[PDB]
């Protein structure tokens, strides 16, 4: 009866299980290997993952996400107060602690972030239970290296609320290191850089691994830099193309903007594999179709600054670790936004044409490690 590895992500989560000497990442019911960290509440049902993200445009007050920015923090924490302005769902104080308040089945109900995160974790558990054919009771769960003790504690609580014994809370970069087998080089000291660009957050972590033992030498990043911000540049481009091509400002209508956001996301992903993408939105604003397109290089210009800003934290982590570019043994790409060729290319130029570790899908890499370490901990 195997234990599972879970990446409980800001924007996407992923579950894996080690079976027969190899890691298996479990696709969700729509066949996706990651699941958005979205919970939605309606008059009749509670929805998690893809089904929850797919109705966001029609249910903004009761469709919850970004729980991981609240988890284990105080309500009066300035990070939470600032984040609250950007969400359409309500956050309330409940003696010092934030809760998310929504309508659900014709009533007002309020939930701690770890309750929200436990619903996400429950989805990940169920998907693994149908894949294996038995109940799952054990898991490793990942968290970012910067998480304080309370953020860890609340995430581990999220696990126990989902009916899991959490075997260990481990750092995301460590799990990605373990993915790539970097704890199983023996008597020998190796320097690893984890470059983690996801949906909401960019984290750079430098690790030193000695006899398979892990030391964190530096972390740096930007908790508000990720895939969504690139989506948002695409939105603003297409908003303005709409104001030229049909003479109307859609920026005020939340539904339009949020459906456009979704189409931009899909178009972004297509641009990692093709040099151009089409955007086809039936009845975007006041009956009017929006059909258009954009090149990769045009996308790259729109994001120029954001992509180039991923380098300042790499440099910073290297100074804080007191190493140079050259003394990194392994460069590991993690996070779904590292699929973007310009991001990969900038990093390569900066590390003097070094070949990059991407054999493991970067959006799965954390869960990959998590699953290996889960199985190790079961014995
Ligand atoms: N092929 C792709 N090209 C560009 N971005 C991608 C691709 N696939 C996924 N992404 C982006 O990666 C982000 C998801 O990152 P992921 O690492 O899976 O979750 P998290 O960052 O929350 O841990 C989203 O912004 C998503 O749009
Ligand atoms: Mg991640
Ligand atoms: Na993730
Ligand atoms: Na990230
Ligand atoms: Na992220």
């Amino acid at each position: 009866a195997a234990a599972i590895g879970i990446d409980l992500g800001t924007t996407y989560s992923c579950v894996g299980v080690f079976q027969h000497g190899k890691v298996e990442i479990i696709a969700n019911d729509q066949g996706n290997r990651t699941t958005p960290s979205y919970v939605a509440f309606t008059d009749t049902e509670r929805l998690i993952g893809d089904a929850a993200k797919n109705q966001v445009a029609l249910n903004p007050q009761n469709t919850v996400f970004d729980a991981k920015r609240l988890i284990g923090r105080k309500f009066g924490d300035p990070v939470v107060q600032s984040d609250m302005k950007h969400w359409p769902f309500q956050v309330i104080n409940d003696g010092d602690k934030p809760k998310v308040q929504v309508s659900y089945k014709g009533e007002t109900k309020a939930f701690y972030p770890e309750e929200i995160s436990s619903m996400v974790l429950t989805k990940m558990k169920e998907i693994a239970e149908a894949y294996l054919g038995y109940p799952v009771t054990n898991a490793v769960i990942t968290v970012p290296a910067y998480f304080n003790d309370s953020q860890r504690q609340a995430t581990k609580d999220a696990g126990v609320i989902a009916g899991l014994n959490v075997l260990r809370i481990i750092n995301e970069p460590t799990a990605a290191a373990i993915a790539y087998g970097l704890d199983r080089t023996g008597k020998g000291e190796r320097n690893v850089l984890i470059f983690d660009l996801g949906g909401g957050t960019f984290d750079v972590s430098i690790l030193t691994i000695d006899d398979g033992i892990f030391e964190v030498k530096a972390t740096a990043g930007d908790t508000h830099l990720g895939g969504e911000d690139f989506d948002n540049r695409l939105v603003n481009h297409f908003v303005e193309e709409f104001k030229r091509k049909h003479k109307k400002d859609i920026s005020q209508n939340k539904r339009a903007v949020r459906r456009l956001r979704t189409a931009c996301e899909r178009a972004k992903r297509t641009l990692s594999s093709s040099t151009q993408a089409s955007l086809e939105i039936d009845s975007l604003f006041e009956g009017i179709d929006f059909y258009t397109s954009i090149t990769r290089a045009r996308f790259e210009e729109l994001c120029s600054d954001l992509f180039r800003s991923t380098l300042e934290p790499v440099e910073k982590a290297l100074r804080d670790a007191k190493l140079d570019k050259a003394q990194i043994h392994d460069l590991v790409l993690v996070g779904g936004s590292t699929r973007i060729p310009k991001v990969q290319k900038l990093l390569q130029d900066f590390f003097n044409g070094r070949d990059l570790n991407k054999s493991i899908n970067p959006d799965e890499a954390v869960a990959y490690g998590a699953a290996v370490q889960a199985a190790i901990l079961m014995g």
